[PDB]
């Protein structure tokens, strides 16, 4: 073809296995810029899944994917690559009609953290050539905590510099330049710079712009300190973190435990960003979160893209 559809899913699963049905994730049905207004489920050319706090072993986890897509699309999707760094996992699967259109499949992982305290923070990446065009997919999980924006940016640049995706002719290059299309997603862990009470009312009024204007990620992009020249689809879905398990009508922003009280204001922790080489084309058609996948204190986020490929 000339254009291809690429699904990207990122989901911090909360150290807890997924439920049997996660169709909503795969089909971009939920809140935000969604595909609720389609009934024929049209398969995508490439499926990319990023997860954080994944308790499922690497082998078992790719089976569920392969199966969920076979049951949704009737096609035996071929897995191209998988990378894990402890509980950070990414997998890429492809429509069988494109298996031999793919080459130079690379994988890498990097453990961010100058004295990374728990040490489950880092990234995993895969890169490959679809016909003549090269792709990169970075799934990461950066430093947690409301006040740790500085550590998150340092993690970003550490991933940026120390991750060896693609082949080694691209090495003086940096990741934002090694690839035709570079998708960066995961639990970036940036939070809202506002007090609990105002955040909740804005969410209850469905007024998201006053919240997005104090989102830490947006702020540090606007200070030109991270993700320089990356794009993000505008966000029109509620913060995906953090919910009580069981449902999606309760932000667990102040739960007391024998390990200390945790005050995490609702935030858009889970993001899909992208950067393309100039004069190359890419359009985002969905960007949202599900509202029925309840196993995790995060809700999964989806993004679909039409991407141009050569031949």
């Amino acid at each position: 073809p000339d254009m291809i559809s690429v699904f990207i899913g990122t989901w911090n699963m909360g150290s807890v296995p997924p439920p049997k049905n996660v169709t909503s994730w795969f089909t971009s049905k939920g809140l935000g810029k969604t595909l609720d207004e389609v009934t024929v489920t049209i398969p995508h050319d490439i499926y990319v899944f990023g997860t954080q706090e994944n308790s499922v072993g690497d082998r078992e986890w790719l089976d569920l994917l392969r199966g969920g897509l076979k049951e949704l699309t009737d096609l035996d999707y071929r897995p191209i690559a998988m990378q894990s760094l402890w509980n950070i996992k990414v997998a890429v699967l492809v429509k069988p009609e494109h298996e031999n259109r793919i080459s130079h499949v690379s994988t890498s992982s990097v453990k961010t953290g100058i004295a990374n305290t728990l040490g489950n923070k880092g990234a995993v990446g895969v890169s490959f050539m679809f016909n003549g065009t090269s792709f990169g997919f970075v799934n990461c999980h950066l430093t947690s905590g409301n006040e740790k924006t500085a550590r998150r940016n340092q993690n970003y640049l550490d991933i940026l510099r120390l991750l060896s995706l693609g082949d080694r002719q691209l090495n003086a290059f940096d990741i934002s330049l090694r690839f035709t299309h570079l998708f960066w997603f995961g639990d970036l862990n940036y939070r809202l710079d506002m007090d609990i009470q105002e955040i909740l009312n804005y969410i209850s009024r469905k007024e998201f712009e006053p919240l997005l204007r104090v989102d830490q990620l947006n702020l540090e992009r606007e200070k030109h300190k991270v993700f320089l020249r990356f794009s993000e689809e505008e966000i029109s879905f509620p913060p995906t973190y953090r919910y009580e398990r069981g449902s999606r009508d309760t932000y667990a922003w102040h739960k007391q435990k024998p390990t200390g009280v945790r005050t995490n204001v609702p935030s858009w922790c889970d993001r899909i960003l992208w950067k393309s080489y100039p004069e190359t084309h890419i359009i985002c058609n969905s960007y949202g979160c599900t509202d029925d996948i309840v196993t995790s204190d995060h809700s999964p986020v989806f993004g679909t893209f039409e991407v141009g490929v050569t031949s």
